[PDB]
């Protein structure tokens, strides 16, 4: 709503020009020459130009809400990049503040001691007027933001008419002002300071880092208001305009000044000499006053023994210290304003748990800018703060530039950036630029806080997967899924590597949690596993019902560490909805491989017309190749069995059991019946094709099950079996057909004689279960199969009831005869 | 085929005693005291224990068919971890066959000195010594492959002998020795020696950097070998020996020469102090052979001053020079054998295609030599202190390495990664991750800089760059764990917001035979949205399994090919409707599920059987009953002209969104979006600023806007004339035809075209002409037109009638689309 001019220019503005400008620039200019000092301002624009090319890209995304620039970087990257940047602006910000403050307090100890006025020393004068400044500035911070946007023209009007009075005071060359060294545009003085005078320990990067906070500020400025009309269009141009500015101010600064000022001198009145012309070395040949002693010996006036000559040059003095006023409060306040805003964004996003607090809304954020702020506060030189605020955003602008690359490189989901002038290979360049400098300017420094940037960035992308901690772009989410879904579907395995998959359907989803928790324990990071629930009635509130219980079971699923999907399903029968589920469901690779069908626990009281439809499940999913998994219910073993293996699914399911940790302390023990005479050469064959996938300790075998089994099991068979018994030898065949052809689904006799053998060897089986595996905590076997048609659904059921009567955990599995 | 001793053991001790256990340790423990020296030493000893412990981890999976470093690296973890780890590796062993050279150029320089012979110069002599040694270990290389084995005992047996030559020698001090500083084992001597006495500028981490190479080579004993049997048990316990071995002995011989010889001495027998005694301050007032004369100015015998203490305080100083041949030339062909081996299974594996002509066989033709090239480039510099910290450098660069890798894969478990071994602590390795790097940033910070900027680079560009690198490896598991977790991501979370993505479901209903409408549906969903493609299998169930699958396999790769992002979801059922079906109730995994349905034009309606367009209807009305979008596509033009669109109404902005996501993509970018509305005549000013209202709020620009209200108007005769023809073959002729029979004809044919139905909808008929009409004089020149799918209640309008409606709205027009979404906003 704001604009450009006044919602981005004069923001950049004034943040930018702050402190360096009125105090060191002289001292910078002074130490190095004209050439290196404008050397150093081509390198600070140069890092500041690219990081605002890289942001200005980062902003034309159509993602443009909330309004601040943590916001932009989250959404328009990854949420880890976001984070990482976010926590090191927001610490480079409470930083400045310190800077700025310790500056303006700098100013008014001076200020104060060319008068009469003093306090105890000059160090604890400068603690006292930082804290109280930082006080007031945190009190204003919260109250008076309603006055901010009509005091900030006058502020930067203020500011220019200062640059303004310094400038034409320069022109204005007076006698008063010659014992000091200011002498006005001069060729012997543009000689002498145009070659580097180091002097004290100071070299060139140290003098670097000590002015490059002047060029720091083009994202505080305005990408953290982003309450602009159209954002795509206002940022690029408005910070690639302050930057412009700013730097030619800066280097007309420079060269003026150091044309202008000799480099030490005394305020002595006196020492003006036309005597003689020995030597004349020095650039004051003209008068050259007494200044050896000066070079000599220390000196109070100059370019460098005082840092105020900006406010001698000047034609007006109160003018360019009430310039020196704003230029520091202003930005202090922008910084100040602009780090608990992204501390509090920051704890919103939970992205990390130790700043999980907001204080209600952000007493968090405005605590922790104060403590830092007046931490580094009682540190009272400005010359040992500035490079470490010069380290913090250097670290974050080469943290923007490379994410900026990465996110280009890897042809991310988000990222069209849809601006000019922004090669990624540009942006690549200033990262590795910032580093380098971060580097040379401190090694140890640059060091640590690059372990720390690493850490941050591993920890949050990788130990941090489970619930997407509040991140609004969900979209982001869903693009990225999206692409990885694709990803899959492109690999072709020419090698199925059969994972499991599972479809698992039990009607009621609540009723069998154990079955889902097994399930589970084998679905842990190596398959899929879709739930299933086929709903019945009029579709006008069906629409509604699935759309409540679709949320309502995926959410009470994952509240429980599963990762299960909700597949429901609108059929006229339950058959119908399982073809709907078995067909259709699973996208590209991801398609399910497994049927698990919770056994039916009381199918003797249940009409069994719903018996008949529940076992032709088993048919339907054969047909279409499916492995059938039947479940039926640490401290103890685990007993795994079988009769044959068809892709070895059975074997494989309780290997994947005991490598959990839950199930680490219970083992396998193999359980089967082979042949009397070969239980040697079977048990050693089996042996070594377990041992060629799994350790093993024991294998029993029990070859007698051939013969028939006791008197008690069969007899119960019997008794199970006989209501649906179609007594054909008993009954006539024409008085049973008036049963047969209306009620088919008898209990079929002449497949009892038939199949005389495979219910006493099944019921054996069961017996020898019993005996065995009882103190198993759970017992695998292959699911018997009775072919359609020629074996009814009653009599199969009738065999797994009694294949599984009164036993522990139990489950059949039968594979899709694929490897 | 060797076991724990013969294959590790004696391997990974001979590879680490090497250069500077002979020459510089006397001097290191000059430099510094014994206490900061055994430190060092300590402290070495440290990071090559952790790294020990990381590579016993990595060495214990199951991966050990291949018998390789490097190949146990790149299959155990990933790709661009195990090339970066390969390159580094190889060249740090290029420098090391360096420096042992330049070692025995030195050793073999000083004897020929203490004799006459004499070439140009000392440095000289060691350049032309170098370069002869390192061709002939060359030679040697590939020569002398057979029997190097039966020379490793012989090798390790000498420097055994040559170890207890010197420590024997300790024990007999002499006379004529003792000018020469060498006492034996003298309080005071320890005593002075235990403390710091650094004289050059050289610091306590130059001393440590110049000293780490004698800890390194662990690795290359048993791990590159490979093709030794149960190496699972015999890589950690061979190399966690050989360390504890090797430290033992460096930490005896430095306290040991450190407490027998003085600090700088000198060759002369004169000037006793025990005739005239000043003060006795110095550590040597036993003696003090005028050494005090010494701290004025260097001397060439001492501790400190002399590089061959080692072959002094020694009995038969020939066999310690032996010793040091053996050492040296041994480690020297370890790392020359090494080297070329990592660069061709690198280049074989085609990690970076740059390196193609070092993959020529069966040998490597140019691997030997490009470390024959580096190491003769390097030898060149014949100071050794100066060579030291660079392999130092690589070889810190590489333990720092495997130790974050072994870290970061037990971080990311989602690769098999089992390590089986005890004291696996991925804490314990990252701690030596971290030390290594900070200790190798203490040492040349702008070299180490240097590096983790190549190989950060090499780790980018190996894994984001390439589009897959699995050659030797095919896990394919990361792809499938990560791509659900981003699925549960993303269903787990409820938004309130509908984020009403266009979710598209297309049933063309043929194999292949229409790409184009493949293309157009893709057009608008390329990155926003989902593409499910349709197919159903008509015929027996038993044989429908394999075809499908194979018909899958087909359109994916062509798809592939196409550049399609679009997934395959075949179906088996008896007719297209129960396919259709199965499709849009029971698909969709998570949030990734069907919203709307595209459907193909039936061209061939009128002499197709009236039955499939009555499916073709019910499809529709199935459609229409789940409330998903209906999108009817009829038809290649690109940016020849303009986009037209001509909605009568919004249902969730279907309408105005799908052109808009077809600008956006870049080949329609050349054409311009222009509505069409057909409104109130009096109120155009009110429909055109609303319309503007409109596209602003939804961002889409528009070249003119124009509402037409001549919609109202009965159509012209000739069109209503056509149209009349058009459905005639299906007229019930309800009113024509006797009742009865025209009962009968319902009853047998009941989707004929009800002449009630035409009647009652007759104005829908007319307006629909009149659409038509309008569409074709206005819209002709634009590529593609846009605009509301007709829709009615079933049963009370036919089949017929419907699609004859249908075809008359893309009758002879350009790209032709009907779109009504699912009444949600
Ligand atoms: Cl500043
Ligand atoms: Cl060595
Ligand atoms: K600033
Ligand atoms: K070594």
């Amino acid at each position: 709503k704001f604009g450009w001019i006044k919602g981005v220019l004069v923001r950049c503005m004034l943040n930018i020009w702050g402190v360096m400008l009125f105090i060191r620039l002289s001292w910078i200019v002074g130490q190095a020459g004209i050439g290196l000092s404008v050397l150093v301002i081509m390198m600070a624009t140069v890092v500041t130009t690219i990081t605002g090319l890289s942001t200005s890209a980062i902003a034309t995304n159509g993602f443009v809400r909330g309004g601040g620039a943590y916001y932009l970087i989250s959404r328009s990257l990854g949420p880890e990049f976001g984070g990482a940047i976010g926590l090191i602006f927001a610490f480079a910000n409470a930083v400045a503040v310190a800077m700025y403050v310790v500056g303006f307090a700098e100013t008014v100890v001076e200020l104060l001691k060319e008068h009469s006025i003093l306090m105890i020393d000059e160090i604890n004068d400068i603690r006292i007027i930082g804290a109280i400044t930082v006080v007031i500035l945190l009190g204003i911070s919260v109250a008076g933001m309603e006055w901010e946007a009509k005091a900030q023209i006058v502020l930067l009007v203020i500011l220019l008419l200062a640059i303004g009075d310094f400038v034409i005071g320069t022109f204005i060359p007076l006698e008063s002002k010659k014992p000091k060294g200011f002498f006005g545009y001069k060729s012997e003085i543009f000689n002498e300071n145009f070659g580097p005078d180091f002097r004290e320990e100071e070299t060139f990067f140290s003098v670097f880092a000590i002015f490059f906070p002047a060029a720091t500020g083009i994202l505080a400025g305005a990408n953290i208001s982003g309450d602009l009309a159209d954002p795509q269009s206002a940022i690029p141009k408005g910070t690639l305009l302050a930057i412009l500015i700013t730097t030619l101010v800066y280097v007309g600064i420079a060269v003026s000044v150091g044309s202008c000022v000799v480099r030490d001198a005394t305020g002595n009145v006196n020492d003006t000499i036309v005597t003689e012309l020995t030597n004349c070395t020095s650039a004051a040949c003209k008068l050259n006053f007494d200044f050896s002693s000066c070079e000599s010996s220390p000196c109070s006036y100059g370019l460098m023994n005082n840092f105020q000559v900006m406010s001698m040059v000047s034609g007006f003095t109160p003018l360019i210290s009430a310039g020196i006023f704003s230029a520091t409060l202003s930005s202090a306040l922008a910084s100040l304003v602009s780090a608990p805003k992204i501390f509090q964004a920051l704890c919103k996003d939970n992205i990390y748990p130790a700043f999980q607090m907001f204080a209600k809304g952000p007493l968090r954020g405005y605590i922790l800018t104060f403590l830092i702020a007046l931490g580094f506060i009682l540190i009272a030189e400005l010359n040992v703060i500035a490079p470490i605020i010069s380290n913090f955003f250097l670290a974050s602008y080469a943290l923007i530039n490379f994410s900026v690359f990465h996110a280009s490189l890897a042809k991310s989901p988000g990222w069209r950036p849809a601006f000019k002038y922004y090669n990624m290979w540009i942006s690549l360049l200033g990262a590795i630029l910032c580093c380098i400098v971060m580097f040379v300017i401190n090694w140890w420094a640059a060091l640590l806080t690059y372990v720390i940037v690493l850490g941050l960035y591993i920890y949050v992308t990788y130990k941090k997967p489970d619930v997407n901690w509040g991140s609004s772009t969900q979209a982001l989410t869903y693009l990225n899924a999206l692409q990885h879904s694709i990803r899959l579907s492109g690999v072709e395995d020419h090698v199925k590597n059969f994972r499991p998959q599972c479809l698992v359907m039990t009607g009621a989803p609540n009723s069998r949690p154990a079955l889902l928790h097994l399930v589970h324990d084998f679905t842990k990071n190596v398959g899929l596993m879709i739930c299933g629930h086929v709903h019945m009635g009029p579709r006008r509130q069906a629409m509604k019902e699935m759309s409540i219980d679709q949320a309502k079971y995926q959410r009470w699923l994952i509240k429980n560490k599963m990762k299960a999907f909700y597949a429901p399903v609108h059929a006229d029968d339950l058959r119908e909805g399982a073809q709907y589920l078995m067909q259709a469901a699973g996208l590209g690779r991801m398609k399910p491989n497994t049927l698990v069908l919770g056994f039916k626990k009381d199918w003797l009281q249940a009409d069994m017309r719903d018996v008949d439809m529940y076992i032709n499940l088993f048919h339907d999913a054969f047909d279409i190749q499916y492995g059938v998994v039947v479940i039926r219910l640490g401290k103890n073993t685990i007993d795994v069995w079988w009769l044959f293996d068809d892709g070895g699914l059975t074997l494989l399911i309780p290997y994947l059991l005991t490598t959990k940790k839950k199930w680490k302390d219970c083992k396998i023990r193999v359980f089967i019946g082979g042949k009397i005479n070969r239980i040697d050469h079977d048990r050693r064959a089996m042996a070594t094709l377990l041992s060629k996938f799994i350790d093993f300790s024991d294998i029993m075998v029990l070859g007698d099950i051939n013969t028939k089994p006791k008197k008690e099991n069969i007899i119960a068979f019997e008794e199970i079996i006989e209501p649906y018994r179609l007594h054909e030898d008993d009954k006539e065949q024409d008085i049973a057909d008036k049963m047969k052809e209306d009620e088919p689904w008898r209990i079929t006799d002449n497949e009892l004689e038939l199949y005389k053998t495979k219910t006493y060897r099944q019921i054996r089986l069961n017996e020898l279960l019993k005996e065995h595996s009882s103190t198993a905590n759970i017992i695998v076997m292959s699911l018997p199969v009775a072919r359609k048609g020629a074996v009814s659904s009653a009599l199969y059921m009738a065999w797994l009831e009694a294949l599984s009567k009164d036993l522990p955990p139990i489950l059949l599995v039968r594979g899709n005869h694929q490897s």
